[PDB]
């Protein structure tokens, strides 16, 4: 499933650049480290990553004193009010069960 | 957010489906009451979702002695790989907080 994977990805880039402004080798090994090794990104699948949230404006990149990315204002009241829907469908879910 | 809202009214009805067949005006009662009335969805939204759904294969429709939907055996494998990977992905974002 392409597009889950994808979506996926996405949440637990965020989430990283949530943590702190990082790059893309420190990012593939703080999401190995928390994967239990399960999960190891490849380089490439960043850039495509990162093209499109820059693109969109929910991070901008700049450079050390090395390619840094941050994430935006816009970032992160988009994150907020995903993780607020989320756990509003987490709740609902948890009423149909029982 | 156009395309989140519709990923989590997808998540929500096949979980309605989940707990047992039924059909649209039963699921928007339950999703309803769930969402402590937060979440009153359309009976047209519902057809939008289904008719991607049957077509899919992951559920399928029948007439009562009035239409319901039923999981298919591939909707129920479907949404045990999305729940299992999802899981993985709530906690990897757990390592990543602390
Ligand atoms: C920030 C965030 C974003 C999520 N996005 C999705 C998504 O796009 N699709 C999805 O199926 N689950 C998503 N989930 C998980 C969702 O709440 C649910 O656990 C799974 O969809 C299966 O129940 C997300 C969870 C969080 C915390």
């Amino acid at each position: 499933p392409k597009e889950m994977l994808r979506a996926q990805t996405n949440v637990i880039l965020l989430n990283v650049l949530k943590q702190g402004d990082n790059y893309v080798y420190g990012i593939i090994k703080q999401v190995k480290e928390a994967s239990n090794g399960e999960m190891e990104l490849n380089e490439a699948t960043l850039y495509t990553i990162f093209k499109r949230l820059e693109k969109d404006g929910i991070i901008s990149s700049y450079w050390g004193d090395r390619k840094y990315y941050r994430l935006t204002e816009i970032g992160h009241e988009n994150m907020r009010l995903a993780f607020e829907s989320w756990s509003r469908v987490d709740k609902i879910i948890e009423n149909l069960e029982a």
